[PDB]
């Protein structure tokens, strides 16, 4: 496998370490996302390990709502990652278009994540990280999973504090998705670095008016303090609110 086996077309996405074009495979016209790594720059940065950790981790997984990884091959200036193409986009841009979701768009991406980080935890897989940027829409308008100055928002309480963690900090990043694709935001966002960690450190929020109460009651429980409270995925995909509005 090579470079000169692909036609490479528009640019997708600007990344810190590489750009990830949209591409053809000259042989079969198999329509694919190019993901190019500029090895100095990952060099520069130390993370060249944690690079191969998630490409050997993505190639074992294969889930309807995990972006796929079919290969990768390396020249000697770049790291090119062959990816499956979402047709649709980021999450991230339906919701700057859209604003918020309704219950039934939600409940139903939900559903898709629940069963997606299932099949991770069962694979020993954690912490895979959800924020609606790092989420695409594959050709059904199913979605995909694609994993200091960011939203702290999405790591719980046992993290920003440098305590144990689990398989269920999971649970609390997508009671924050919840929130954040129902109202807009996320729920602990803040003027200052401070104010965040303290409103995520006591689960300070509050909903707005729109929020129904099966909405409210799912992500108090994924927004517990204490992982041990938090549901297990199973217990999500059988909440009255998921079934009652999921796809
Ligand atoms: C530039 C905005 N945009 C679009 O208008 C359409 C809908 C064509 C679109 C599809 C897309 N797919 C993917 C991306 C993308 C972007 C956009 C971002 C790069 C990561 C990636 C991987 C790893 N796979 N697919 C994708």
């Amino acid at each position: 496998w090579a470079l000169e086996d692909f036609e490479i077309g528009r640019p997708l996405g600007k990344g810190k370490f590489g750009n990830v074009y949209l591409a053809r495979e000259k042989n079969s016209k198999f329509i694919l996302a190019l993901k190019v790594l500029f090895k100095a720059q990952l060099e520069k940065a130390g993370v060249e390990h944690q690079l191969r950790r998630e490409v050997e981790i993505q190639s074992h997984l294969r889930h309807p709502n995990i972006l796929r990884l079919y290969g990768y091959f390396h020249d000697s200036t770049r790291v090119y990652l062959i990816l499956e193409y979402a047709p649709l986009g980021t999450v991230y841009r339906e919701l700057q278009k859209l604003s918020k979701f309704d219950e039934q768009r939600t409940a139903t991406y939900i559903t898709e994540l629940a069963n997606a980080l299932s099949y991770c935890h069962s694979k020993k897989v954690i912490h895979r990280d959800i924020k609606p940027e790092n989420l695409l829409l594959g050709s059904a308008g199913e979605l995909k999973i694609a994993d200091l100055c960011g939203t702290l928002d999405y790591l719980p309480p046992e993290m920003i504090e440098g305590r144990m963690h689990d398989e269920k900090v999971d649970l609390w990043s997508l009671g924050v998705l919840c929130y954040e694709f129902l109202v807009g935001k996320p729920p602990f966002e803040a003027n200052t670095y401070q104010d965040t960690y303290k409103r995520i450190s006591r689960v300070e929020f509050t909903f707005p008016d729109f929020v129904t109460e099966g909405a409210r009651d799912l992500i108090s429980r994924l927004l517990k303090h204490n992982p041990s409270q938090r549901p297990m995925l199973r217990e999500v995909l059988e909440h009255p609110w998921i079934t009652a509005n999921s796809s």
